[PDB]
Order: structure tokens, then C-alpha cells, then sequence
């Protein structure tokens, strides 16, 4: 009763009140009440710096408020700025909700072909929109850069890319927008080519630049494919998350593997296929290539080396004999102080660091037990293990980890009071799945210290995890599993500290956020291509999906 009248927000159709351009600050984690971006800020840390939950009061965290979201695999993320979750369903279905309440304000819904005609069903899975000024982004399941009205949730533009649906192309994690520049990624899983990374105007709609990754006769790294004609190079592609640093103004992805796999099928026999599996750092404006660096040639293992990878400033001091250190850089600075690009970036599950401006190497770690790279010398060059490349038909192929790590998609956290990486995990191996040798417990996060490399604890459970991990300056680290379960593990040792359940496998994405001084978790949950795919190896937990939703838990008021 405000006025005589019946004042009213109609859910579904109704507008936010006020909405604040999102700007590079907030972009770079300038507002700690909000999460803006998939991984909180534009460096990838997966952190909160809200510490009202915390170790000694987190065991009483309460469900607030949940919502249901659409059917299918359930990625996403909360995606939260004054107030407003803004949250990527599958299917491109994009709700903006009352951070607070749980009332849905606005709901976009693309009109899509049948899901039967896509060839890559990968792209109806959505871990993130992207916020920059008064939009909405998202790259949608057929290919398209699409720009909502922030307030509303009209359509403002939409951009296609080319080649979605039957041709294949497509994006599942989302795009980032730097400067006014929207940079999206690209599955082409079942294509016969591959695809690209695109910068696309925000404001105009208008494409400013395209990456690929697959050189041609004439060009460098050419000799590397094994003579496979160019129109046999198929699938490489960069569809993990993109991370950024403000300062060098330099923007960070991965493109992944060539397929078929094997590389006898490929025609590819002794090629390490320049381009592929490759860390980029390139300018936004123009995608300008400024240093790179093959983290897997010659991959023969769907190894995907495009997963997030973080900027953080660190002492560099590698400890040589760490648990699982590979190598160390010839020239490291030891003892100085550096600016790097750091974390694990493919599924074979080893830590890489290098000088976030330069490329120089400081050091790569086993996490998970491996066996497709035999050695990285000084300088970063990976040699791979021969005894793991499909040859003869009749010989058993026991390859570490498998087609889902070791690590995936699910990112990692990063700790600033601690200088911890944070990684789940998975203990498994398959013939080229099973329990790697010596492990009882499938799901495990690893926490790194980033300045010398050694592991600090590991937690490890019975379930795949197959989720990601918020880190938060409560010393918390929390993670979803397979089997349904959300825990908080204390950020000091990795012992658990409290956890829920919930309908479905915790699939998606954990985020925090502010509103009027109370601290808010939300997690997406429900289900995902992994929830099933450990089963033969760990058969007894109840892993299943459904129920996927938004869930959103606080301390007791
Ligand atoms: O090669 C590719 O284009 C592409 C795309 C995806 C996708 O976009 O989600 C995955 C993979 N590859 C892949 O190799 C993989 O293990 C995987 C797991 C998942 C998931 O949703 O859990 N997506 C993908
Ligand atoms: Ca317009
Ligand atoms: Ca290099
Ligand atoms: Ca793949
Ligand atoms: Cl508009
Ligand atoms: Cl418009
Ligand atoms: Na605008």
C-alpha cells in the first residue's frame, strides 16, 4: 500500500528499478558485494572478499531462497551485480532475479531451431552471461553474440557467427567483455574444421576481429600436422573461460586438441599440431597474438587445454622437489616478485606458471596421476609418452586421467591471504573408467601453494566432485559433488566444516554476494554431462540429476 493503487512487479515481465553501468572496475572486482563475471573478477579467482559466513559460523548456513531453472545441463552461474542475479539457463533461456528474494524480474527466452537438427548439443549448456555497461551477453547454442537491455531483458542485437546448428559451432562457457569488446570462444566438437575465438563490438553488434588456430601450407608450425591436408584438421577450438588482466591489457584463452584422437586416425603420426592445446595472450581490441605457449603437443588424449587460467602477483620460488614438479624454468627469478598466469589449463591435471606479460616458463606439477606427458624440460617444452599413442590394435592402453581429468571445465579458486590455487579434481583413469591406482576416493580438490609449488592438503571424498569451487575470505572453500552434496571445507587444512544436499548433482557454478550488509551463496545445481560418468568406477553413491535450480543459502538473520 503505497499508493491507493495496487503497485505491482509481474514476474517475468517486469524491469529492474535501478540499474548502474557495469564498468571495468567492477570488471576487475572493484565492488566486493557483487559477482559481475563468471569467476568474480577478470584475473579468475573464483573469490569473494565477504567473510560474514565464515569457519566458526558457516556450519549454521540456511537455504534463503531457490528457484527452478530450465531442464538440461545445468553449468551456469549466478551472475550478481546490485542486487540482481542475472542467470544463464540451458536452452538460452536468461532471467535476471531479486538477489534477495528470489523473485524473478525479467525472463529472455531465444526461439531455437529443434534440438535434433544441432550437431553439438554442447552449446544448450550456458556457464555464464556476461555483463558490460547497460547489456547483457551471451553467445547463444546457434552461434550468435546476443546483447539484451540489461533493465528489461529485450533484445538489443544479436550477431551471427556463422555455422551454428547443423554445422556445429557453437560456445558453452561465455563470452567476457573488455573495453567495450566482447570476446567469445567457440566449440566445433563435431565439425570438420575448427573454429575460433571472435571480438565483437558491444554497443554495434559488429564482429572486430577473429582468431584461428589451425596454421596452413605457407604459414609457421605447418610442418607440425604430420602432412594431414589442411581439410583433414578438425575440432580445435577454444571453449573454456576467458580471463584478463587490466593492467598489461592482456586477455587469456586456450585452444584445444585435433580430432579424431588418435592420431593414426588423424593422419597426423609424429605431429605436435602446432596451434593446438596452445595459451594465447592477445590484445582485445584487435585479437593480436603478444606471446603463446603449447602447454600439450601432439595430443592424443582430448586433453583441451582451454581451461581458466589465473592472474595472480606471487614470490616466485619454485620448490624443485615438490610433490609432482615437473621442471623448473631455467632462469626463474627466484625470490622476486611477478605478475603470472597460473593454474592448471588442461585435463591432464598439471600446473603450469608463467610471467603473465612475457611467457617466460617458472615451473609446471603433476596434481592427478598422469601418463601422457613423460617430461617438461626447462623451457616448457612437454615431451609426450609414445607408450600412450594408439599403435597396434591388440595392446592394452591404461591412459591418466580420462576424457573428463583429472580436471575439466569445473574451475578453480584462488586464496589471496593463503597464495592458494585451488583445483577439483578427479582420481580417475580409463583404456584407451576406473579409480586411478591407490585411490578409494574419486573426487578431490588440491590446494597449491602457488609461490612454491608444493601441496599444501588435498580433500578427497568417495563421489566425483565435477564442479567448481568458490574460495572466499571466511576461509572457505566450497565445491559441489556428483552426489548431490555442497560443502564448506576449512581453507587452511581442506577439512569439511559443513554441507547440504540438494535434488540434483551439484553441476554448476558457486558465487557470493552482498545485499543490504548479508551475505548470500548461490550455487547452480542439478545435473551435467558428468554426473553419470563415473559410475562403473564408483557405484555407490547416489549420483543423479534433476531438480536443476538456483539455490541460495545465508546465515540466519
Ligand atoms: O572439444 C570441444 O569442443 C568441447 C566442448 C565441450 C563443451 O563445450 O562443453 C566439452 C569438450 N570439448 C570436452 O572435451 C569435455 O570433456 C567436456 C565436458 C563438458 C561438460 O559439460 O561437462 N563439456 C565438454
Ligand atoms: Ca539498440
Ligand atoms: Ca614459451
Ligand atoms: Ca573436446
Ligand atoms: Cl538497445
Ligand atoms: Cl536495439
Ligand atoms: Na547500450
Amino acid at each position: 500500500a503505497d499508493g491507493a493503487a495496487a503497485e505491482t512487479a509481474a514476474p517475468g515481465q517486469s524491469a529492474i528499478e535501478n540499474f548502474q553501468p557495469v564498468t571495468a572496475e567492477d570488471l576487475a572486482g572493484g565492488n566486493a558485494a557483487n559477482w559481475p563475471i563468471l569467476r568474480g573478477n577478470y584475473q579468475g579467482w573464483g573469490y569473494t572478499q565477504l567473510d560474514q559466513i565464515n569457519k566458526d559460523n558457516v556450519g549454521q548456513l540456511q537455504l534463503a531462497w531457490a528457484r527452478t531453472m530450465e531442464p538440461g545441463s545445468n553449468e551456469g552461474s549466478a551472475i550478481a551485480y546490485n542486487g540482481v542475479v542475472f542467470l544463464g539457463n540451458a536452452n538460452d533461456v536468461v532471467q535476471a532475479i531479486d538477489g534477495k528474494t528470489g523473485n524473478l524480474i525479467w525472463e529472455y527466452r531465444r526461439k531455437l531451431p529443434p534440438a535434433s537438427k544441432f550437431i553439438n548439443s554442447l552449446g544448450a549448456a550456458k556457464r555464464s552471461i556476461a555483463l558490460f555497461g547497460d547489456k547483457v551477453y551471451f553467445v547463444s547454442w546457434d552461434n550468435f553474440v546476443v546483447a539484451l537491455d540489461a533493465k528489461t531483458g529485450k533484445l538489443a542485437w544479436e550477431t551471427n557467427r556463422g555455422q551454428g546448428v547443423e554445422e556445429g559451432v557453437s560456445n558453452s562457457s561465455g563470452p567476457i567483455v573488455v573495453d567495450g569488446v566482447v570476446i567469445a570462444g567457440s566449440t566445433c566438437q563435431y565439425s570438420g574444421f575448427g573454429c575460433y575465438v571472435t571480438g565483437t563490438d558491444a554497443e554495434s553488434g559488429e564482429e572486430l576481429w577473429r582468431n584461428t588456430f589451425i596454421p596452413r601450407p605457407g604459414e609457421e608450425g605447418d610442418d607440425t600436422w604430420g602432412g594431414a591436408p589442411y581439410e583433414n584438421r578438425w575440432m580445435t577450438g577454444a571453449w573454456g573461460q576467458i580471463t584478463y588482466d587490466p593492467e598489461l591489457d592482456l586477455v587469456y584463452y586456450g585452444s584445444t586438441g585435433a580430432g579424431p584422437a588418435s592420431e593414426v586416425q588423424r593422419g597426423t603420426e609424429g605431429g605436435t599440431l602446432a596451434g593446438t592445446n596452445t595459451r594465447f595472450a592477445v590484445k582485445p581490441k584487435t585479437g593480436e597474438v603478444v606471446w603463446k605457449h603449447q602447454t600439450l603437443p601432439r595430443d592424443n588424449w582430448d586433453s583441451e587445454c582451454t581451461f581458466e587460467m589465473m592472474v595472480v602477483s606471487t614470490t616466485v620460488n619454485p620448490d624443485a622437489g615438490a610433490d609432482g614438479m615437473m621442471s623448473v624454468g631455467a632462469n626463474v627469478p627466484r625470490g622476486e616478485t611477478r605478475k603470472v598466469l597460473t593454474g592448471v589449463p588442461c585435463k591432464t591435471g598439471v600446473a603450469w606458471q608463467f610471467d603473465a606479460e612475457t611467457g617466460d616458463y617458472f615451473w609446471s606439477k603433476a596434481t592427478v596421476e598422469q601418463n601422457s606427458i613423460a617430461s617438461i624440460d626447462d623451457k616448457g617444452l612437454v615431451t609426450v609418452n609414445e607408450d600412450m599413442i594408439l599403435k597396434e590394435p591388440g595392446k592394452d592402453y591404461n591412459y591418466c586421467p580420462t576424457f573428463l581429468g583429472g580436471r575439466d571445465w569445473p574451475s578453480a579458486g584462488y586464496l589471496p591471504k593463503s597464495n592458494l590455487y585451488v583445483i577439483p579434481l578427479s582420481n580417475a583413469c580409463y583404456d584407451l573408467v576406473k579409480l586411478a591406482p591407490g585411490k578409494t576416493n574419486m573426487g578431490r580438490v588440491d590446494a597449491i601453494d602457488v609461490a612454491t609449488g608444493a601441496t599444501k592438503w588435498s580433500f578427497e571424498t568417495e563421489a566425483a566432485l565435477y564442479d567448481p569451487v568458490m574460495t572466499t575470505a571466511g576461509d572457505l572453500v566450497f565445491v559441489g559433488s556428483t552426489d548431490r552434496m555442497f560443502r564448506a571445507l576449512d581453507a587452511e587444512t581442506g577439512k569439511e566444516v559443513w554441507s547440504t544436499r540438494l535434488p540434483g548433482a551439484i553441476s554448476g557454478y558457486t558465487t557470493s554476494y552482498s545485499i543490504d550488509g548479508r551475505q548470500y551463496v548461490a550455487v547452480v545445481a542439478g545435473g551435467s554431462l558428468g554426473t553419470g560418468f563415473f559410475k562403473a568406477a564408483v557405484p555407490g553413491v547416489d549420483a543423479v540429476q534433476g531438480g536443476n535450480g538456483i539455490y541460495v543459502f545465508a546465515l540466519p538473520e
